[PDB]
């Protein structure tokens, strides 16, 4: 009843130009299996959506990457917050949502905004960037490690600790061994930051400690949700950014709505995460037999999402390979659905919008001048180089 396939989602090939594979998937039906990884997969917005949405019977304790934590030894201590259900997962993520709150984001947001417009103006005064490494990555770092209260030395660990984290969830093939084979100097530096005396005080990791005397959090849970701040976000937030541009550059008469109306900027970037979708997929896994489109699966079966895939679903968006700065985008899966829907959102938005709004009122065109460059990651999709030429307005 239900088709087997021997599409890798995890392979070099298909980082490369995963659209036509996930048509195939969609249209093989609501739920496939595949044999390449004894999993089963779901590719239309319907049933991503609901597997999402049903954190009982689709849980996210036993691993949300390929491992079953019921086989297998995590890579790293668990996850507090992303690889727990309820009803461990409430308090954590009550904490985490209020340190990430909207209120937070009003006592950030003019230096995130003054940040962005910096960047812009430095990289008009050269011309010809590096849309990844000179913006995309530049200016995140730019303002995330100083929010969330890290020192200035040991910074050039968070980039390649945070590919590391996204590459583990990933099938044991060569992207993810070689990640670990490097890990341990990225893991010892991520852990000794999220110690209480190594956050400066007001930032992001000093506010986690803070909530450990309301009883929502004990003092021994708050290092591992200081490391989910240093794991989640980074490279999110780089390719999203990274391919907004990519779309501003490819889409030059989005570019134009955009500078005529530069309020679009939160919903310019909130469709580059829709279309681009840096996180292409994850997993769950059954605690029962459920049935699904039709599907019996039974208990203790891996359950891959792709949540790219369901974001171009024609089924549920008109036009859906169209980059759309006005497109009603409420109800894409970039972020997630449900009880993990993602917690450092706000954050995320904010980090964009700034940066699309800097780029809206300073820069004319955006042309790609050099070859571009494909960023693989067995969880992430994005670029590795951008170069492009930014002509001021
Ligand atoms: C474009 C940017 C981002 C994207 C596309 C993204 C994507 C996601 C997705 C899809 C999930 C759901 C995980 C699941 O259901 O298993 C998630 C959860 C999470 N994200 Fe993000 N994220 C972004 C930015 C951020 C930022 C900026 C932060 C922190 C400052 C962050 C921290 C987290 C955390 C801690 C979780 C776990 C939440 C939970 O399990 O309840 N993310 N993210
Ligand atoms: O260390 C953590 O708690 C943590 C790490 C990464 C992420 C981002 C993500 C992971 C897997 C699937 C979708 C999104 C969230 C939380
Ligand atoms: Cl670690």
């Amino acid at each position: 009843t239900i088709p087997h396939l021997a599409i890798d989602p995890f392979s070099l090939d298909f980082f490369d130009d995963p659209y036509p594979d996930q048509q195939t998937l969609r249209d093989a039906g609501p739920v496939v299996y595949l044999d390449k990884w004894n999993v089963y997969g779901v590719a239309r917005y319907a049933e991503v959506h609901a597997v999402l949405n049903d954190p009982t019977t689709f849980c996210s304790s036993r691993g949300v990457g390929l491992s079953d934590f019921k086989k297998e030894k995590p890579w790293r201590p668990p996850s507090l917050i992303l690889e727990a259900d309820p009803p461990a997962h409430t308090r954590p993520r009550a904490v985490l949502s209020k340190v990430l709150s909207p209120a937070t984001m009003k006592t950030i947001r003019d230096g995130f905004a003054a940040a962005a417009d910096a960047k812009v103006d430095e990289l008009l005064q050269r011309g010809c960037i590096d849309a990844i490494a000179d913006l995309a990555e530049a200016y995140p770092l730019s303002v995330f490690p100083d929010a969330m209260g890290l020192k200035q030395e040991g910074r050039e660990h968070l980039l390649p600790y945070a590919g590391l984290v996204f590459n583990a969830f990933g099938p044991p093939n060569e992207l993810r061994q070689t990640a670990i084979e490097r890990s341990a100097p990225h893991q010892a530096y991520v852990n000794e930051q999220c110690q209480r005396p190594n956050l400066a005080p007001g930032g992001f990791g000093a506010c986690i400690h803070a909530f450990t005397d309301t009883g929502e959090i004990t003092p021994d849970e708050a290092p591992l949700l200081v490391r989910s701040l240093l794991s989640a976000g980074l490279d999110e937030t780089v390719n999203g950014i990274g391919a907004a541009v990519y779309c501003l550059a490819r889409f030059p008469g989005e570019l134009q709505r955009l500078r005529s109306d530069p309020t679009l900027a939160r919903n310019a970037f909130e469709e580059a995460v829709r279309f681009e979708s840096p996180v292409q997929t994850f997993f769950r896994t059954t605690t029962r037999e459920v049935e699904l489109g039709g599907a019996v699966i039974g208990e203790g079966e891996k359950v891959l999402m792709f949540l790219g895939s369901a974001n171009r679903d024609p089924r549920r968006w008109s036009d859906p390979d169209l980059y759309d700065i006005t497109r009603k985008t409420s109800g894409h899966v970039g972020f997630g659905s449900g009880v993990h829907m993602c917690v450092g959102q706000l954050v995320a938005r904010l980090e964009g919008e700034v940066m699309l709004s800097a780029l809206a009122r300073k820069v004319a065109a955006i042309d790609i001048d050099g070859p571009v460059k494909r960023r693989f990651n067995n969880t992430l999709r994005g670029l590795e180089s951008l170069p492009v030429k930014l002509t001021p307005a």
